[PDB]
């Protein structure tokens, strides 16, 4: 990587986000005036240290981000590193989370919702085409480039858990957020591209109903709901949801990864690509449960 000082090439501004051993700050490149996001990642530095991120893990993230160029994924611009930190100079995604944005609309049909969902599917299609599992797909890693345009571009971010899947599966850690992680992750079994598809199912479920499907009253119950694939389409939230949409979700929230809809299949699903007008109208007439979705988005 680049061993020079960040601060000789960039000025930094306000913090944008912070993780356990990472902070994102807004920055501006001196030589072009272009603005970026700088993600400072703390290295643990010694293998036995537990106060940072494994440098190998950092390289993995960097290695993946350098390979991807796609409108619905964040771009990597430059990488710096000093004694304590590796700094990723990333594309600045300024528009905030997708769900906060959708939360401001007065209503939302399933057809409009699929317009945004389709962009997520597109990004993931690209990633999966390159054998890349994201492994941390959840509403907060779905951002907008700019919330002030006719049709806003979705940006998939945070590749901190992402892996190349060369052998159809990988046997590792890879544990993200209880609410959105597939059963095989919860149960520490081998992990593949299909984990991402489960996550897509959870996001979709929340997008239409405002409800989290496997959210227990404690974190441990949440993981247990997930493992058992214990979810319902409770009438209180789904009474205005299409059968197509329900069928879409049902084919992703499948315990066996192997049985789960692939990204190629989900892009071909009639909820996503209606094969006839009746299906098209069905999706047009169904609606997002907007008052509960707004409450979820505000949590």
């Amino acid at each position: 990587f680049r061993q020079e000082n960040v601060d000789d090439y960039y000025d930094t501004g306000e913090e944008l986000g912070s993780g356990q051993f990472a902070v994102v700050k807004k920055c501006r490149e001196k030589s072009t005036g272009l603005q970026y996001a700088a993600k400072f990642i703390k290295k643990r530095r010694t293998k036995s240290s537990r106060r940072g991120v494994s440098r190998e893990d950092i390289e993995r993230e960097v290695s993946i981000l350098k390979e991807i160029q796609h409108p619905n994924v964040i771009t990597l611009h430059e990488v710096y590193e000093n004694k304590t930190d590796v700094i990723l100079i990333l594309e600045l995604v300024a528009g905030g989370e997708l769900f906060d944005f959708l939360a401001e609309k007065e209503s939302l049909t399933e057809e409009e919702a699929t317009e945004f969902l389709k962009q997520i599917l597109n990004g993931v299609y690209y990633l999966h085409s390159l054998q890349i599992a994201h492994f941390d797909l959840k509403p907060e890693n779905i951002m907008l480039l700019d919330r002030n345009v006719p049709k806003p571009r979705i940006k998939i971010i945070d590749f901190g858990l992402a892996h190349k899947i060369d052998f159809g599966n990988e046997f590792k850690n890879i544990f993200g957020t209880p609410e959105f992680v597939a059963p095989e992750i919860v149960n520490y079994e081998p992990l593949g591209l299909e984990a991402d598809m489960w996550s897509i199912g959870v996001i979709t479920y929340i997008l239409l109903s405002g409800a989290s499907p496997f959210l227990g009253d404690t974190k441990q119950e949440t993981l247990a709901n997930v493992s058992a694939v214990n979810y319902e389409f409770e009438d209180e939230y789904f009474s205005n949801t299409s059968a197509l949409a329900k069928d879409f979700i049902r084919r992703l929230l499948v315990k066996d990864p192997k049985k789960r809809m692939t990204i190629q299949d989900s892009l071909q699903h009639p909820w996503i690509k209606p094969k006839d007008t009746q299906q098209a109208l069905s999706r047009k007439a169904a609606a997002v449960n907007m008052e509960k979705f707004k409450k979820f988005a505000a949590r």
